[PDB]
Parts: C-alpha cells; structure tokens; sequence
C-alpha cells in the first residue's frame, strides 16, 4: 500500500507498506528516508515533520552530494582545471557545499510494480551551483519490495565535465530510541583498511592503513562497543568512528556490512568502493528525536560511495564525471530476522 | 476559505475563496498563480496540472528571475566585473537563464488572517547558480484578501554583490478563454514612453521612446486592437506587444494600468518603474489551455520591474543587489466588478 500526506512546508511523507506488514516512509524534502519500521519500532533515526529537519539537523536519512563528505580546501580538478567550491566547513566544501540537495524539494513520481514499488525523485543541479560545473541532471529511486530490501539507486547526466560522488546518509539505531547507544550492536564488515584523518579539521590524513586485528577490525563480528573504548589515536581523535573503511571485495553481490540487535540485522549491499561510517559523535548534543535526548553514540551510518579524500590519495578512485556520461550507483540495505544468534548484555 | 491539494509530482495547489465567493489558486512549482476565477470564469491563463507547465509552458504564473527579461550576451558587470550568465536564447540570457527558479519547487507556509490569506513561498539560489553570485535567500507572498485584491511582495538578501529584478509572469485573459483574442478588451496605461526593441532577437535597441499620440499611447483608454492593428515598426516587429513601458509616476497609491472587458476590470498597482507587457504573441502555436487551442494575442502580462536592457541604457535604472541589503518589491492587482 501507498499513502502519500503533507510532510510541512510543502513536502510530502510517501509511506510503503509491503506484504510483510514492513513499513518505510520518504520525503521529497532531499529525497530522504524519513523512517522504517518493523513492528511499531523504528529501526532508523528521523524526525516528525519537516521542519524539524531544517531546525534541528538536516543530514539525516538525506541524499547528499553532489560529492559527499570533505574536499581539502574546497579544491578539486576538473580536467586540467582547478575549481573552488563552496566552502561551508572553515575552507572545507562538506557534503556539497551550503544549502545543498538536502536541503531543496525534489519532484517525484511513483511507480507501483505490486512486488516492488519505486519512488524517483528529480533535480537538477545549475550549472555553477556552489561552484560545480552542469547543469547536472540527477535521480535517485528508492524503493522497497516484498523481500525488505530497500533499495536506492542514483543516476546522473551533466553538461559539462564535472565531480560527482552522492551518498544517502542515514543513521540506523536498532534500539529503536536515540537516547540508546548502539555500542550493544554487532557490526561485521568487510574492509581490512581505513582513511586516517589528519586531525580535528577531519581532512584525510594522506596515507591508507591496514586495521586488521586491531579495535576497528570488525571482519569477524564484534560488538560496537569495543570500537568505542577503543584509545586508538583516531577513535579519540573523532571520539568514535567518522571514517571511511574500503572494501576488500567490490561487487553488488557481496554482503560488505551487517548490523544486528538481537534478532534483527541490516545487511548491506552496494556497487561503490567505500563505506564511510559516523557513529554520531555528538557528545551531549542531545538533538530530540521522538522527543528523546539523543545519546552520543545514538546512531551509525554506511555511507556508500568511493571514499572522501581522492583528491589527495588518488589510490583511492576518480570521482569525475564527463560531459554526456551516466553516473549510476546502487545500494541496498535489507532487513532480516534471526540471521544468526546475537544474545548479549551491555 | 483553504484547500491544499496535489498539484502533480509533488507539487501542491493552494486555492484561496474570500468572503466575495471569488477563487485564487497557486502552486509552489514556481512560486506562482495558476488560477483566478470570478462566477466560473477563468481570469488568467494557466494548466490542470504540475506536468503541463514542464511540458508546455514553464512561464504562465510565475515568479520569474532572478532577473527578469532578456540580458544581451548574458553579461552583467558586478562591481566593476564581468560575469556571464546562463545562456538560454541564444546569446542571452533569458528569465534567469535555463531550469530556472520558475521551474523549481519552493517551500512555503500559509498564514490565514481572516480577512487576507497570505502563503510565503521560499527559495536559496545557491551561490554561483546560473552563473549568479550569491547565495540569495528569497522569499514571495502571494496574498488575496475580501476585496479582490491579489498582492505580490517580494523579498531578497544576498551573501554576494549580485543582480536581481524578478516579475510575475500572470497572463490574462478576460474573455476566459484561450481561443479568444485579448483585442477585445480595453488597456489604460499610465506610460508615455516605451524601450523599443533592436531586432528579433528583442534585445534593447539602446534608446527610449516617446509614444505619446502614437498607437501605443494607452493613457487613455483603448481597445488593444488598435496596438494590434498599428502599422508602427515595432508592432509589426512582434506582431504585436512585447516591451517594456515606462510609468510616468511611480508609486504602489497610482493606478498604473487597467485593463477592461466589459463588466470586469483588473487594475494594476506597483513600486516598480515599469510594465513589461506581452501580448502572447505566439502565431499557430496552438498552446492548450483547458483543452483550448490558445490564440496569437490569447492573453497579455503586465510584468511589473525595472526595465529590461540597462545593462545597455543606464537611464533604465540598475538592477545591482549589494551583500547584505534587503531587497523589496510589491506589486498588487485589483479585480473590480461593474455594478
Ligand atoms: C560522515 C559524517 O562526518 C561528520 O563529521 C559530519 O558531522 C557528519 O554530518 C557527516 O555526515
Ligand atoms: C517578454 C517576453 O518576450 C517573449 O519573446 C517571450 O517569449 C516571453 O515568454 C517573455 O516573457
Ligand atoms: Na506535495
């Protein structure tokens, strides 16, 4: 089923159940994931309405881009040439720069496939929007089936030769209340290195460094917990993890990440190189969600994408995009119950 | 009376009733109006849905900018600098260039005051957008109170020296129907010169006009056929009207322009220095409009601004925006209804 109501200040909550009874709902204030839930209890972090997005923090479940995360300076190269972009972060550009895609209304259109349902939502980039070469034309479609796998997939055509790496930022929390730190939460992911920062500015450091066998080792699965005691340089650096892992096996085929509490887990699945993980380091920030105090710790991402940084450790991929090419990218996050046994105390 | 509505892929339709019984409705694609109707008549032009502005015609309605009109070569000089702005007619820039704010959905907000509705529609232009510097934060409020009137109040603050001189882009149409010829209805003017247009691809010829005593003196009172039916080079340039007027006396107390059809009259009030008139000159076209094939000359605007061209005659005005001030504009049509 497909109910669609105002959201606020002129967007709108699209909801999907499916034949599990499994609830997800979006906006298309910056084609965001707004909720998920699973018998009457949220599996993600979001808000109530639209506004609250806009006064509290508008990053949550939202498609960012154009290029997510940190650019050194703002500076990037476009075939042969240097263009500065908006810097909203001291001289850094993050996440595309101020008032960016998840910040506007996307128009939208649904298509009902019975077993599958899609919601694509539209934007165009200008040319020189926040200093990125276009007009870019872009797309992202998520949907969600039968199977509990929702899926997001992005397309994008640009006039001119441009950058082009979006994410979709959102923040799972199994607990289903963000005053509840997910450090009880098994993480198993398939990444044997990491992007060390340079410092609190959270540029890439320069150098890639191998993780195996140490607090950030999570091949085999392990409590979040033990990343989060961790006095490993960049645990306190970040105090958590802010981070891009790289995969050691690429492919949509492969499940790179899974997330379990108990009985339920979220896998992931993507075709992008990098997952960039953030456990919402806010301190005692407290940002109210449901009217609760969100924990420090009350939230991770996996944030798909080739990993921040590239413009320093060209190792780590090339995120332009040409004049007439189209960019595609797919992630998926599905939802399972008694993957395996997860029966812990914290 | 209110009712929000679906408009089409995502958009939504706020239609406003006052106690008169008479129905105002718009969209946040675009910030605009897409209809006005008195007694089931439609008063101005515009579609069913979202889609058949995207497809057919993106301008009827809308707020259009940051600058309005055509800009030659897209160039503007900002503080002394060139900057060159998206080209969409060839060389120029027109409406602020392509996919526009015209074409985007804004936010807004409703406040119901009783007597007077008014919703604030909202947009940020990103700096650097369409070749604009920026960020501009921008704001327009469509409202309509008990006595027929429909007001339009611009506001605007840039992080940036920058340009801005946005229009509304209503197309009226008395007779309440596309298929019929605006030639019938009567036009006053308060305006005794006019920007003639260098050639076809109507950019500014670089002077200004004295019309008075021509077919294009409109103060007072006169059928459009007259303009429609001049034999004036300017005319016959367009095949009809597609200039830019220069009001006598300026002032949002002065009624600047009515335009009447029998019964009905709809006159025009602004701070602005100009009136930007378009006579919808689009030949065989054929346009839909409610499933009307629209007309050469179905419908006429009264874009209220500075006038376009003073990048090339200084005289116009200047359409400079410096960082930091706030930038206001107010423009008011007013239905009447003979008794
Ligand atoms: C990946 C994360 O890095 C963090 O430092 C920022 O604060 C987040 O908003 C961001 O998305
Ligand atoms: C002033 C007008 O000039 C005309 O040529 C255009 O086609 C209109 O849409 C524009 O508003
Ligand atoms: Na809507």
């Amino acid at each position: 089923s497909i109910k669609i109501r105002d959201f606020g200040l002129g967007s709108d909550l699209i909801s999907l159940t499916n034949k599990a009874g499994v609830t997800i709902s979006f906006t298309n204030l910056g084609a965001r994931i707004v909720d998920w839930q699973k018998d009457g209890k949220h599996l993600i972090l979001g808000f109530d309405s639209a506004k609250e997005y806009l006064e509290k923090d508008a990053y949550p479940g939202a498609t960012v881009g154009p290029t997510a995360g940190r650019i050194k300076d703002g500076l990037v190269k476009i075939s042969g040439k240097d263009y500065i972009l908006n810097q909203n972060e001291g001289p850094q550009t993050l996440h595309g720069g101020e008032e960016s895609i998840h910040t506007k209304l996307w128009t939208y259109e649904v298509t009902d496939l019975g077993a599958e349902v899609q919601v694509k939502f539209s934007l165009v980039s200008n040319d020189g929007t926040n200093g990125y070469p276009g007009k870019i034309e872009m797309s992202v479609t998520h949907s969600f089936d039968d199977d509990n796998k929702w899926k997001i997939h992005y397309e994008a055509i640009s006039d001119k030769d441009t950058v082009f790496n979006p994410t979709g930022h959102v923040y799972f929390n199994l607990n289903g209340d963000a005053s509840e730190s997910v450090e009880n939460h098994g993480l198993r992911l398939a990444a044997s290195r990491f992007v060390p920062l340079k410092d609190q500015t959270e540029i890439v450091r320069g150098d890639i460094v191998d993780i195996k066998n140490t607090d950030l080792d999570f091949r085999q699965e392990k409590q979040l917990s033990n990343a989060f005691n961790s006095n490993m340089e960049q645990v306190q650096l970040v105090k958590g993890i802010d981070h891009p892992f790289l995969l050691d096996q690429l492919g949509l085929d492969k499940e790179q990440a899974r997330l379990t509490l108990d009985d339920t887990s979220i896998s992931v699945f993507t075709d992008q190189p990098s997952i960039v993980i953030f456990t919402a380091n806010f301190g005692d920030l407290g940002t109210l969600y449901h009217e609760k105090k969100q924990v420090h710790h009350g939230g991770i991402t996996f944030e798909c994408q080739v990993s921040p940084g590239s413009e320093q450790i060209p190792e780590l991929g090339d995120i332009s995009l040409k004049a007439g090419e189209k960019y595609q990218a797919t992630t998926i996050y599905s939802l399972h119950t008694k993957l395996e046994h997860h029966h812990h105390h914290h």
